[PDB]
């Protein structure tokens, strides 16, 4: 059955609820964006209205072969009216096409939905500043002090450098960056930039990227593995065996292999600065860990919550035991002290 923290009170919504079945008294679907555990459920024989931005709807016609009639678009940053209720979308500074979404409800409540979001000072300055949230449905991946991490532009200097160092002291040398999921596409993106070539890829992953509206994505990726010198593989394939066995498909054009995996975080963090991260290697295969996040770190989270200043917080994730919803709400507590809200 479909848990609290999905629905919408005073509503007939749901956000990311298709997994389980019709939901009694559900009159629209909302999808935050196109991650397996959100859009679970969803198939070509979904015949329920569906909400979600233009790259959202794109990977839902293209990928999971919903029709048409069933998908309902909405531009970012505008007011609409979806079944007699003002909403809007705004960018959620996660993956292409992630939104957060601002409910106005008939009685005067206002409610922001998170879905999954990297907290930014940017997000002081959008249609959130003009009025009150009363409640907030908050993504709290990393609700904890320990949860630190660079920002994206330090990440992405890192590997441009190391690539670019290591390609230029040895040309045959291949690239190869991990991916499962869309999101992150600046690792690949930034250093094949820093290379002069194009990333290759399976059929399957370029089709996945032909619906994200990048800007002049056609001169940046190719199914023509041999043309480029920047390959992604599925993250499964990141390891010493996998990297081998690419390797030996690629003819002898080359003779070391420089791997990334962009990970979330990894408790190398707590001590080890970005500076001075070092790769695991084996023979002429070296593979780094990137700490790549898409959602907030502890420090955002408690900027921007501190800034909205809420009457209510509703955690999305980590609600599965007694002790990370306790030692949630402790946080939130503190919060809401040291700011006087
Ligand atoms: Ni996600």
């Amino acid at each position: 059955t479909c848990p609290f923290y999905k629905k919408i009170p005073g509503t007939g919504f749901t956000v990311d609820a298709f997994q389980y079945g019709v939901v009694e008294g559900c009159t629209a679907y909302f999808l935050t964006h196109f991650h397996s555990d959100h859009y679970a459920g969803l198939s070509k024989h979904f015949t329920f209205p569906v909400y979600c931005s233009e790259i959202t709807g794109n990977l839902l016609k293209n990928k999971l072969h919903v029709q048409e009639q069933y998908i309902h678009p909405l531009p970012l940053d505008t007011e609409c009216i979806v079944n007699g209720v003002k909403v809007v979308l705004l960018d959620a500074n996660h993956c292409p096409g992630a939104v957060m979404i601002l409910f106005y409800l008939p009685n005067g409540t206002v409610i922001l939905h998170t879905g999954d979001f990297r907290a930014d000072p940017s997000m002081e300055r959008s249609l959130l500043a003009d009025q009150k949230v009363h409640m907030l449905y908050l993504d709290t991946t990393y609700c904890s002090p320990e949860y630190t991490f660079p920002s994206q532009q330090e990440v992405i200097r890192f590997a441009i450098n190391t690539a670019f160092e290591a390609v230029t002291l040895n040309p045959h040398a291949l690239v190869v960056c991990g991916t499962y999921s869309i999101g992150k596409e600046k690792v690949f993106l930034a250093i094949a930039d820093v290379l002069g070539s194009k990333v290759g890829m399976s059929q399957e992953k370029y089709k996945t990227l032909q619906c994200l509206n990048i800007p002049e994505i056609n001169s940046l990726i190719t199914t023509d593995m041999c043309s480029s010198l920047v390959h992604l593989l599925p993250m499964m394939q990141i390891n010493f065996k996998g990297l081998q066995s690419h390797l030996k498909k690629c003819g002898g054009k080359y003779n070391q292999i420089l791997a990334f995996r962009p990970t979330g975080w990894t408790h190398s963090n707590k001590f080890t600065r970005i500076a001075d991260v070092i790769p695991q290697t084996k023979g002429n295969i070296s593979i780094y860990g990137i700490p790549y996040s898409e959602h907030s770190s502890y420090l955002e989270m408690k900027r921007f919550v501190q800034w909205l200043k809420p009457q209510k917080i509703i955690p999305t994730v980590n609600v599965g035991t007694w002790k990370s919803r306790s030692t949630m709400e402790k946080y939130f507590r503190e919060w809401k002290l040291e700011a006087g809200y």
